[PDB]
């Protein structure tokens, strides 16, 4: 019994972490090999930042014009080159540091952990989630931006996300590691919409599956549905409609519990159309959704 | 526009993770200069731990019994030595990452961070509180035991907590570095009360605080309390009594926000006494008391490690 949201050690990730610095404006790196990675709008004044010609302003930079700094050790930059929304500055030095990595576009569902950087000095680690509609409920402050988000299997960090944004609505987009943002957003300061937040459905399932392992069960009534059925009520519910893939996903937690999947689909539903009644499932007031079922199965 | 439980960088304590087994059990040990510490319990069967005699099992116990892993690497224990209710296993090597640190003894109500390691390798970070009946609320599987709990000062680490229990009723109980454990508990398969719980007052209102300054402010009201008045309504809700001392440690979000303690008080009485009435604060449902005033202060001000 117990069961938290838990970001992956970020060891691997702080030796990567370097500041960069180009005029005025100071932000995070990540330093692997003999290539630092960074947001293009390090070269933005906060005037630039309205309607930034990144290409232009790209071009009045030298090697020189930018400072990186691995804790105390100043890097030497080589070389720059824009792919992009990433900023890609060779330095004459590779990592000594650098872990077994690759670089991983994200499915919307799927969870990392950040690690929040401030003038590229670790500050602190957290789980998120990509949201459906390509957001992230994370703590960026200014100075953030180039924190990296990523999943570690052994030795091996996937780095997943880079922040570069904060909306006007609050809300923080970024990129992957080739610099193509998540969602339909720009690195400009502008409005931007996120569309509808809806909630992961499998996710939402899977924490169920979590809570029952765990032993808190009052929610499980006597109703079955279909996929069909329970999809018209998540629809209405700005939840993500089940698929087979989903049920697929889920089947070791259906074998452990003995729940069928679409029992499952039954329970949340009731929970959908009659509240959580002021009561609480693994400490949650609500549902939790940015567990994925690999998360579930990992703690469980 | 945004604020999480954030836990520690965990660089410098995974740096520090072992694994140490004595016969049939395995679980954590931290590696501090040329010392492996872990739970006494390492040393008992299953049935030893229904009525264990620390001293007896562990004059039975020779150096050759502790098998100690770093990553690949076995480490050779050249002597073995019990303080209170942890194991201090000598090794021949002094380990080469040890960072700055210090043992302290933390607080009800303080938070850290915890290191959940399994067979000496680090699977996970996250933030706990120790609760005002010195329990954790955190998620310890088979095998989590010697994941120690620490905070960060700058560069030096600050380790506060190891595991050693679960405890029937699914609640976590552990010990400082030096092996003393909080609260009640022992290191004995045997039932055992935890006190009742409270909610840790001080930190609902450090994380109020943190609302406003993200931009929620709708608990906000135009009412007032005075301490006592207040105290009469934690009461009731099994809420910590608030002093002088946990309004001084508030005075500098009081400043921020210009929103002053009592006031805060006023908006959280009303939180209590009428619920919230299906909105949501900083995205959740119940009130959160596993944020301290300083790590409101810490998130909000960005501080690096």
């Amino acid at each position: 019994s117990g069961f938290r949201k838990m970001a992956f050690p970020s060891g691997k990730v702080e030796g990567c972490m370097v500041q960069v610095t180009c005029g005025t404006t100071t932000l995070n790196g990540l330093w692997l090999d003999d290539v630092v990675y960074c947001p293009r709008h390090v070269i933005c004044t906060s005037e630039d930042m309205l309607n930034p010609n990144y290409e232009d302003l790209l071009i009045r930079k030298s090697n020189h014009n930018f400072l990186v700094q691995a804790g105390n050790v100043q890097l030497r930059v080589i070389g720059h080159s824009m792919q992009n929304c990433v900023l890609k500055l060779k330095v004459d030095t590779a990592n000594p540091k650098t872990p077994k990595y690759k670089f991983v576009r994200i499915q919307p569902g799927q969870t990392f952990s950040v690690l929040a950087c401030y003038n590229g000095s670790p500050s602190g680690v957290y789980q998120c989630a990509m949201r459906p509609n390509f957001t992230i409920k994370g703590s960026f402050l200014n100075g953030s931006c180039g924190s990296v988000g990523f999943n570690i299997d052994y030795d091996c960090v996937s780095f997943c996300y880079m922040h570069h944004m904060e909306l006007p609505t609050g809300v923080y987009a970024g990129t992957d590691l080739e610099g193509n943002f998540y969602g339909p957003f720009v690195d400009r300061q502008t409005a931007q919409a996120a569309g509808t937040d809806t909630t992961i459905t499998v996710n939402v399932l899977a924490w169920l599956y979590a809570a029952v392992i765990n032993g808190d069960r009052w929610f499980l009534n006597r109703f079955t549905t279909t996929l069909n059925d329970f999809n018209l009520v998540a629809m209405k519910y700005n939840y993500e409609p089940l698929t087979q893939d989903h049920v697929d996903i889920l089947g070791p937690l259906s074998a452990q519990t003995g729940i069928a999947v679409l029992d499952m689909c039954a329970s949340l539903k009731e929970l959908l159309q009659n509240g959580m009644n002021g009561r609480t499932i693994l400490g949650s007031a609500l549902l939790e959704d940015e567990f994925t079922p690999f998360d579930v199965v990992r703690q469980c």
